[PDB]
């Protein structure tokens, strides 16, 4: 009853959808997508109709602030992909099912209505069930999108990545936040300069080799920047912690702590999978050494940055405050540049040749499509938390 | 800090173990088990050493009652399998690694110490971390055991099923319960007769065809009993609910409700996977019709029994109480007989020929090994809840 009644509906609805998505994709007789698209369209239709009904009856603690920006950005990218899908599937209809053209139209409506509904965020019991059903709708969409990339391998621009995984993650987090609240009662000129330099070098590395085989030098450049970037934050964040050593009536920021370590778990899994794939696999060559160092540095960077940020938030000589400004700002700028790759780069990175060979394309694509989008969550929260730290001290 | 510090350790430890288990088993270069066994032995060793240290320092709200009985029963079955493993791997050592014989010895010690530790259940912070680490230890063991069955296909009795999946489920549930409590501040002679008759018929069906190809008649007998058994409870439980219609200052039994629907999710997934495998797959033959009816009846039986039990618990003519006694007792006896198959029958049921062909042996074995052990949880709680209902009214 009440809150638990809505939760039980969601898991039962999610379990039903997940079985149909997984069963229809991982069976041996044939691969079914029209049924899966028919399923997703039905869930989106009901979810949109509850939201539309909710908006009309309402038009008469909020969680992270970066959540709304990510939802709109990834919602727009989904809309562009949904607009391109209707344009392509409308040129020919004689050789394609109706569900394949009706699905993008419904998805575009669902994204538009849900994004507006979440942006501006009685039967509190109906509201909870409707929110829980929509949360399961996005998680059902998230699983189908993840499965789609795994099973793989006029405009005609099919290269457009459907940002369904990222949009569903942002929507599901925002839907849960709303549901929980239903019925609630100077500068040393060393860090900023270095941080800006890595931002430009990192931005160039994304455009040249990450937007879309490649060359040996291109692979070394990507690893060289990442190793330098991750290594510098690990040293800088470690420096930040030892400064706190040479120096309480507030409560623990459980949400901030949980988000930092929780969202870092995605990159931990990527690193853990990478390490085994190099220890066994790559024949101790240059790429393996670079892969091993990059994977270890991600673990180290995430660990030490999280320690520095968590201690900095809870506490709340002139150089001490001055040095902490560049340390926070250098970590902020480096976190921003490392956010673009998990956000707009091809999930199976061209640098993951060793990983793809070890696990297979389908398994590795599943791993990155599940784990990398959580890196997005981590980078925004790291930037937002570092912004508060820099503003604070 | 505090409770969250222990939780964060567990997920980080569990994620590390899960990646090594999944990475070492689902890669293409080679399958690694000695490393996985070496990993599990290390986790069990530390978990056992914390428990041993905990017992010495302590020897100077409890959740379901059936939990302890399931832990001891499945712990004993694991010990018999661990005893048989040492006996087999000690006859020859010239052609097998040392980790393969050291693992059962450590596992037997871990099971013995953990079962005793959980049966009798300061540094509250150390205690929480130790409990969380052991909880992740059992979940790491649970995942490795599930993966072992999927990748498949003197005494010499290797047929002995390692009840690692079931024991780990019971241990992890008991470990979480303890962790949460750390630092806490007549008869109509119609149902019993019918229930007993189905118990004998069901018990015979388990011995004849379920302990261990088979015959067509054997398959029909298994479906005939299950369809009759599941159909009867659906009618009986529905009868029980309509009786409540022809007739509040207590709180909702959230744990009892969550356990009923939560544990029923495993059979829901089995049924959902079964239905698709018959709708597409089996060529509308006798087995498909029996499979379809059995899968649907499991969904119906679980749904209506849960509704009847949940309403019965919350509320707390002479025939009205008399009829409810046989209805509760008939459901109790039928729940007991349907508990033995998910508990001691071969996970890939001989009746799942259609399912195995549709999904493949590896995928279906993974599905049943994940979902069926939760049916155990459901059956015990259904029996325990029905026992309270029969005692109450």
């Amino acid at each position: 009853g009440g809150r638990l009644l809505s939760v039980l509906l969601a898991v039962n609805v999610l379990l039903l959808a997940c079985t149909l998505i997984s069963g229809g994709a991982f069976n041996k007789v044939a691969v079914y997508d029209t049924d899966v698209f028919a399923l997703l369209t039905t869930m989106m239709l009901l979810a949109a109709l509850w939201i539309v009904f909710y908006l009309l009856r309402t038009a008469r603690h909020a969680g992270p602030i970066w959540l709304r920006g990510g939802l709109v950005l990834f919602g727009i990218c989904t809309l562009v992909m949904d607009v391109f899908k209707t344009g392509y599937y409308s040129s020919f209809f004689e050789c394609q099912s109706a569900i394949k053209i009706l699905h993008p139209i419904i998805q575009a409506v669902f994204v538009i209505v849900q994004t507006y509904f979440l942006w501006i965020s009685t039967h509190l019991d109906l509201t909870r069930c409707g929110l829980m059903f929509t949360l399961a709708t996005n998680l059902a969409i998230w699983m189908a999108a993840v499965v789609d990339e795994s099973v793989h391998q006029q405009q005609g621009y099919f290269y457009l990545y459907p940002f369904n995984i990222e949009y569903s993650l942002f929507a599901s987090t925002m839907l849960y936040v709303m549901w929980k609240n239903v019925g609630r009662l100077e500068t040393f000129f060393a860090g900023p300069v270095l941080g800006l330099l890595l931002f430009v070098v990192g931005l160039a590395v994304f455009i040249l080799y990450e937007v879309q085989g490649h060359t040996r030098q291109a692979l070394v450049i990507y690893y060289s920047f990442n190793i330098v970037c991750l290594g510098l934050m690990t040293l800088v964040s470690l420096s930040g912690s030892v400064i706190y050593r040479f120096d309480h009536k507030n409560p623990t920021r459980t949400l901030d702590v949980a988000l930092l370590m929780g969202a870092a778990l995605g990159q931990y899994a990527i690193s853990y999978y990478s390490i085994v794939a190099v220890v066994v696999g790559s024949p101790r060559d240059l790429q393996g050494a670079l892969n091993l160092s990059h994977a270890l540095l991600m673990i180290a960077q995430h660990t030490f940055q999280n320690v520095f940020i968590i201690e900095s938030l809870h506490r709340g000589c002139h150089w001490r405050r001055r040095c902490l400004k560049d340390i926070s700002l250098f970590l902020l700028l480096c976190n921003v540049i490392l956010w673009i790759m998990p956000a707009f780069g091809a999930r199976p990175h061209f640098s993951n040749t060793v990983e793809v060979d070890f696990y297979g394309y389908s398994l590795w694509a599943a791993i990155v499509n599940i784990c990398l989008p959580f890196g997005i969550f981590y980078r925004m929260h790291a930037v937002s938390s570092l912004l508060e730290v820099y503003v604070l001290s």
